[PDB]
């Protein structure tokens, strides 16, 4: 999977979680989101290829993925507790992470 | 001023930006939010009263204010460039910073 494929996985599985009503469905989708975020986590994106890996911009970009993974992990723990609706609300709050990184990079 | 005071300041002024009757109110409210955020960064939230100042919890709490301030500064630059509608639009996305830290520690 490349960056575009990883982002489509994140996009679609957010909606899977919204559509769901049980813990197994939400867990399955969050697990898919976690793998997609981890797949995209380490690559330097094209607009930052000329920046140093420790540059402020690259640091903030990598932190965007690390922080997204952290909150996916937290939502997954809620799903593993059978707390379906709390896990769904946590998943909805992931959208803040998506929009924050997009706004920086675009 | 204490943490509750600082949060009232942030809440009132975020709404001032949403409702600003004139463009100049936006920069004035961002200025007050910046100071409130830097003050709140020096407090201990009640739910973390039993945590070390070096705990990952207090680290993430303090970092959230640095990041909020960074995005307040972006909005201030827009308003100082006279791009006051862009600044108001940016201020809207500050709500994600509030929701994120609250999810953890409010
Ligand atoms: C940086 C730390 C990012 C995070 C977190 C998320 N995305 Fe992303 N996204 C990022 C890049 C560099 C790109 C490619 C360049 C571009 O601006 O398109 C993308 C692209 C997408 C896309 C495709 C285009 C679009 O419709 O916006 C989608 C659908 C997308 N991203 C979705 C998405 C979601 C749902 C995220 C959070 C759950 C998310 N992205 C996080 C960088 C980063
Ligand atoms: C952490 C980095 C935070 C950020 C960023 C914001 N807030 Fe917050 N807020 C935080 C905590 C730990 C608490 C609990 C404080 C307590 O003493 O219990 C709060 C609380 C509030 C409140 C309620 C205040 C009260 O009197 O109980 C409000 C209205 C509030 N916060 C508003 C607010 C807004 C609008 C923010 C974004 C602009 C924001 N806060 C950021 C921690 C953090
Ligand atoms: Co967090
Ligand atoms: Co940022």
């Amino acid at each position: 999977a490349d960056l575009e494929d990883n982002m489509e996985t994140l996009n679609d599985n957010l909606k899977v979680i919204e559509k769901a009503d049980n813990a197994a469905q939400v867990k399955d989708a969050l697990t898919k989101m976690r793998a997609a975020a981890l797949d995209a986590q380490k690559a330097t994106p094209p607009k930052l290829e000329d920046k140093s890996p420790d540059s402020p911009e690259m640091w903030h970009f990598r932190h965007g993925f690390d922080h997204l993974v952290g909150h996916i992990d937290d939502a997954l723990k809620l799903a593993n507790e059978g707390k379906v609706k709390e896990a769904q609300a946590a998943a909805e709050q992931l959208k803040c992470h998506c929009n924050h990184c997009h706004q920086h990079y675009r």
